[PDB]
């Protein structure tokens, strides 16, 4: 039931924790957007606090909102959260070649488990990609 999913990052620590979780940065990283696309998010990074995220179509004929509460926050190296009727943990390691990324999150019994894996391990590789694009440099 336990799904994990990483990536590797290639840019300072400090750097990569700023683009993880910032509201300027989040409306860059909207589903990964070369011209435009339609979401919106607003966290509160903190223990015994909110987030929320609303990912719309381009068209604007669908969307949902994901939303959940924060556990446990420490100092953007460990983020544990809860989701629904779901829990899932975020790790940040710091190694020589690069920054590495960690989530680890339970599967929902509605969904393959594949697909899961697939859609939290995109995520991440969306946060790369936004980083890469900070980088200008592959």
């Amino acid at each position: 039931m336990n799904i994990t999913v990483e990536t590797t990052v290639a840019a300072p620590v400090g750097k990569v924790w700023r683009a993880y979780t910032t509201p300027e940065d989040i409306k860059q990283w909207n589903a990964a957007s070369d011209d435009w696309h339609t979401t919106a998010a607003t966290v509160d990074l903190r223990e015994g606090g909110a987030f929320s995220s609303r990912m719309e179509a381009k068209d604007g004929s669908m969307g949902f909102d994901f939303a959940g509460t924060y556990t446990k926050v420490v100092e953007n190296k460990r983020i544990e959260y809860a989701f629904g009727d779901r829990t899932a943990k975020v790790e940040f390691l710091e190694a020589p070649q690069g920054v590495t990324v960690r989530v680890s999150f339970v599967a929902e019994t509605e969904y393959p488990v594949e697909q899961q894996q697939q859609g939290w391990q995109a995520i991440l590789n969306n946060f790369k990609r936004h980083v890469e694009s900070h980088l200008e440099h592959h």
